[PDB]
């Protein structure tokens, strides 16, 4: 490479590194590709070969201040200098963690009140099952422990959180889902299997069968329900008009308790500092990871409403110190990465930018790309957007899986100096850039984008 | 304080933290006290009123190079700042992890090939569990799917990886343990049932015990047995003489897994580089954390023998791309971490120190506190060490739970400038110092621990 320390690098990487997400043979075999990542800045990152790319999806919609950040490198080198590690247990903390527990609670919706820390996604929806049983067994309700997915969610790639996950990759194979876990419709208004229906209605549906399996289930059963405000790898789909609404009037109706899943929605990408209140959602439990320190350090949240808070403490004063802990729960060099990103959120207005500047780029990707016969549908909401193909628009004919034509458009892009995600099961272009993105930025996004969507597709 | 800058932090930290393995209701309350935590070298730590401590458990058996090495400190700053992230989703890395993994591999038993980073030593026990899985359902086998565990193990703070966990704390009102985890008989000599049994005659009465479980259950049935080479959590206890060498005969016997939970033992702490070949354990998983970073930034990994490797691959090649990634995985600055961590126990020869200190250690203990009255056993290996109170020593009778005896001499000895841990389930106190403990400091350690114990029982 240009930029490569060792000459080894192609050897170990296949011989020795188990990637996530990846093909185990073809990348031992030397058969599929590899990209060693060696700097960024701004919106831009690049190899150990010296190439360039616009990312414009900000790493895993996780990457949200941009890239090369100082202030944030600052704050983890300070305190990796002065303490990178003492345990949380039993009362201990640092100034950084309590800070930033302080920071979260100022931002969510009123009425948190607390911060469990965690290092993944996936352990904050570990942590909130375990929180859902708890409180329900301190309730004197043993069997209140059923707990409602959709399909296509996505909440983590564990045992339990890939059962909460309503995507067959995270399940063939593994044995999931598992129970106590149930899975209702898909929020997803362009795959509605009754076109005649208008958003309103389709949402009236959503809730309907969301009604009919708790009575089915049994209410007293039904001890929670688990949604991303907007899908995020189920295929970047905000909900239809009404969702929230008639969602949460059922939820209410049988005494279930909502986590909002905002991993990717929390701090800013839709242009609200809390998808929940994007959207009207009054929640239980907040899930949040990625863009709270806009992946600088790994970090997760669970946010806890005070009226199930006061529950726990009720179970703690008949149970005694919970039983459940990380060791690097509250790590200090993550916890002050999360202080520094939120102050540079605010300093930089990401949250403005990202519901401005992703209203003018979620325009432009429409036209430029909207009008191609093969495109159903431009789609998304503040900082994030996608394109769906089709091989027929009037009958909403879908391509045969095998002919990869998300992966084909993601893979023209990408040539191109431009990276998007070819999402999961469909045909589907995905965008989360960094909430810095400048409209000049956008319009080298779109415009390479309808290059790669025209090249494809003749 | 005097190192504090907010006047603000009791507050903050008791209306918002919800801290690990705390009482909910005193902290928030403010009746049990906190620490906050502000610096640290060698083996001392301070907090931000300036109190400092020497630290016999090294956080929590974690910070083993010691505090303070700019060495580590300066690695995760030099990463931080070039790229503090990318995913290694798709065959994507960094010069780091890619190195890091050569290096675990490297110093593993050979046999060992490729590694899978996480985060926390639990996510890597919910990695090994999927994969145990997944292995079986590629060779046909979907009804090899158990996984026995042990009593007093501890392997998580999860829903699977509590319910592998084998102490009640992290099962209780958590309706844990689910299927299909089993767990046999705590590898615990003190404890046997029958007095009369030498430490072999114990050994194998374990093994019988169970090969017993396999067969009532059906060996059809049983995918894995998961031990930590010596117990951490569940009360510092080394094996007794000849347990594992009986205990894989007997898993041979019947096809099942090896899964060797090394998140404590992982590069050193037992005085040679794994656990595993200090007591002749030849595993197909490897669980690490911990040591692997000495805590300078959060890290997990999954070593992957290589014949379960090879049957892995075969898998990709039928069903794809890996349906299991976390979004941190391979994080760059913790990869970094783990690169200086290694260098560093080689620099300072911990693994030597640990093993020839660590016997110092033990043997000093022995001779201050094995003939008190209440001190029922003084027990350990390499630089793990702990002392079991009982009521009796002639009749083995132990005090009441409600009597917090371990908690009082641990609260003593911390009193006195020393921390050391009560350990969960008994009256034990324990210790895990930095594998850089001098023979001096081991000497103070000891002194107060013996000053501790004389006062808690005169």
């Amino acid at each position: 490479g240009m930029l490569n320390q060792s000459n080894e690098l192609n050897a170990w990487d296949r011989d020795h590194f188990f990637h996530p997400s990846t093909h185990m043979g073809t990348h031992a075999r030397g058969e599929s590709p590899t990209r060693i990542m060696a700097g960024g800045e701004g919106v831009t990152v690049w190899d150990n070969n010296g190439r360039k790319s616009i990312d414009a999806f900000a790493g895993l919609y996780c990457v949200n201040v941009g890239y090369g950040r100082q202030k944030i490198a600052d704050a983890i080198a300070t305190q990796a200098k002065n303490l990178a590690y003492y345990h949380a247990y039993v009362g201990h903390g640092t100034e950084a963690s309590i800070t930033l527990a302080k920071m979260i609670i100022d931002r969510a919706p009123k009425g948190m009140s607390r911060v469990y820390f965690g290092l993944s996604g996936s352990d904050a929806n570990e942590t909130n099952i375990k929180l859902i049983w708890y409180y329900n067994n301190v309730l004197g309700r043993p069997e209140k422990k059923k707990i409602i997915s959709r399909w296509r969610g996505y909440h983590g790639s564990g045992v339990m959180t890939g059962s909460l996950t309503g995507l067959d990759l995270f399940h063939n194979a593994f044995d999931l889902p598992r129970a106590p876990v149930l899975h209702t419709e898909a929020p997803y208004y362009f795959r509605r299997t009754d076109r005649s229906m208008s958003e309103e209605q389709f949402s009236q549906h959503c809730a309907d069968k969301l009604e009919e399996m708790i009575l089915a289930e049994g209410p007293e059963t039904i001890a929670a329900f688990i949604g991303e405000p907007i899908l995020g790898t189920g295929g970047i789909v905000p909900p239809p008009a009404g969702y929230w609404e008639k969602i949460q009037a059922v939820l209410k109706k049988y005494d279930v308790l909502l986590v909002a899943d905002e991993v990717v929605t929390g701090f800013g990408r839709l242009g609200t500092m809390f998808g929940s209140d994007h959207y009207g959602i009054k929640p239980d439990l907040i899930t949040i990871a990625k863009g709270l320190t806009s992946a600088y350090a790994p970090l997760s949240g669970v946010i806890v409403a005070d009226r199930v808070w006061q529950v726990l403490v009720q179970g703690s004063d008949k149970l005694g110190s919970l039983g459940h802990g990380w060791t690097y729960s509250a790590h200090p060099i993550c916890v002050a990465a999360g202080v520094a990103n939120l102050e540079l959120i605010d300093e930089m207005d990401l949250v403005t930018n990202a519901g401005e500047t992703g209203a003018y780029f979620r325009a432009e990707l429409a036209k430029a790309v909207g009008g191609h016969k093969n495109v159903g549908e431009v789609r998304g909401d503040g900082m994030l957007a996608a394109v769906e193909f089709v091989a027929d628009k009037d009958d909403r004919v879908f391509f045969d899986a095998s002919q990869k034509i998300g992966p084909q458009v993601a893979t023209a892009l990408a040539a191109s100096g431009v990276i998007g995600r070819a999402m999961p099961q469909g045909d589907i272009l995905g965008f989360a850039p960094p909430l810095c993105l400048t409209r000049e930025q956008a319009d080298i996004v779109v415009s390479k984008t309808a290059d790669a969507v025209k090249s494809v597709f003749a």
